[PDB]
């Protein structure tokens, strides 16, 4: 279930999040913990192509090897709030899962800088949810979380003390493929 109405970032600027480069997950929390390992690897770029607004996503299981890539079509709720309908797709953009209703997720950008950000997910995949999903993002895959975003998660009443870090996995990160990703 979710249940959280992430506020989004007064004066939130898209086009710098939304610029074409990959943002990491650094930490996580998930409000429903055991809705998602405790060991974890992802990643997404985001931008506009050809004037269209996307996300593409990285997601790697580090003990399972689970691996999978998805392309999204951002819709806009509100400033920095947005609904995702994704498809799975392989490394190349060949379509694996199509895009359906029922598998979408919300994506909200509570706090963003150039270097940092804290976004919250609620995934439906049909009639699954996979909970309220907070991540701490960086530019640099491998930057301890700075004073801006920890304060960031502090104001939206959470306690940094509690996200799982994801930075004892050996995660490694395709970049060139979120970045074409984006395109497809
Ligand atoms: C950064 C933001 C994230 C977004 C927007 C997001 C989005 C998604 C989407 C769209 C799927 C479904 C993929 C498909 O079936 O094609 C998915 C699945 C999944 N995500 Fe995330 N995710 C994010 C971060 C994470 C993180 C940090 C974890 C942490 C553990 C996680 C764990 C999972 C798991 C375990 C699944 C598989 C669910 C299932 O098997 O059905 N995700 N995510």
């Amino acid at each position: 279930a979710c249940t959280k109405n992430a506020i989004a970032q007064t004066g939130f600027n898209k086009d710098k999040y939304f610029n074409g480069d990959v943002w990491y997950v650094t930490d996580y929390l998930d409000l429903e913990p055991d809705d998602v390992p405790k060991r974890y690897c992802a990643a997404l770029a985001a931008g506009t192509a050809s004037g269209k607004l996307k996300e593409a996503l990285y997601h790697y299981d580090p003990k399972t090897q689970d691996t999978f890539y998805d392309v999204s079509e951002l819709q806009v709720e509100s400033l920095g709030k947005y609904t995702a309908n994704f498809k799975k797709v392989d490394k190349n953009g060949n379509v694996k899962v199509a895009v359906t209703a029922g598998n979408y997720y919300t994506f909200t950008v509570m706090y963003a800088d150039d270097s940092s950000a804290l976004i919250h997910t609620c995934l439906h995949k049909g009639n699954k949810d996979l909970g309220d999903l907070y991540a701490v993002l960086n530019r640099n895959k491998d930057a301890a979380a700075g004073d801006k975003v920890k304060s960031a998660v502090s104001a939206a009443t959470l306690e940094f003390s509690k996200f799982i870090s994801t930075k004892e996995n050996n995660c490694a990160y395709d970049n060139d493929s979120l970045k074409s990703l984006l395109t497809k």
